[PDB]
């Protein structure tokens, strides 16, 4: 399994919302039988990384009759303009047998839309929050090829996080 290098990280899942940022994401996804799979995505091309990841889906040979947790550790909460949600909703509403995580680094407010595309979200049945230290300590851990350095926290992260949650939370009520 590749490993993505630690500046990449840091620059993607840096989660200070009031920065001006290329639309790009990353999305380090992770597939468990309730059998492992896991990877990271980016956008490529103009198809966001979520598509990607359900494009491929089929490879990673899922045995239709078990249940399976997906997570996703998402630099951006998936978008709604350009129909993420949609194509996500279509997803689970079909698969049923796959139940799916979506932790956030950032709200994706470069949508206009981007509450519709959460709670669209939370009634197919995703659970969706917003990463915390604990997370992003642990794709650090699992995702970064960090050579053995431990996380270190970049200014904010915890103040940062806390008000997207209370944001998301807000919505999502
Ligand atoms: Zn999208």
């Amino acid at each position: 399994r590749y490993l993505m290098d630690p500046d990449t990280f840091t620059s993607n899942f840096n989660n200070d919302p009031l920065v001006l940022r290329r639309r790009q994401t990353y999305l380090c996804y992770e597939v468990e039988r309730l059998d492992q799979h896991m990877g990271f995505l980016c956008n490529e091309s103009g198809r966001h990384a979520e598509l990607r990841f359900l494009d491929l889906v089929p490879s990673l040979q899922l045995d239709p009759a078990q249940i399976y947790r997906v997570t996703w550790f998402i630099s951006w909460s998936p978008c709604f303009s350009w129909g993420c949600a949609g194509e996500v909703r279509a997803f689970l509403q079909e698969n049923t047998h796959v139940r799916l995580r979506i932790k956030a680094a950032r709200i994706y407010d470069y949508d206009p839309l981007y509450k519709e595309a959460l709670q669209m979200l939370r009634d197919a049945g995703a659970q969706v929050s917003i990463m915390t230290y604990d997370e992003f300590e642990y794709c650090w851990d699992t995702f970064v090829y960090r050579q053995g350095c431990p996380f270190q926290p970049w200014d904010g992260l915890e103040e940062h996080s806390q008000a997207l949650s209370g944001r998301l939370r807000a919505i999502l009520q």
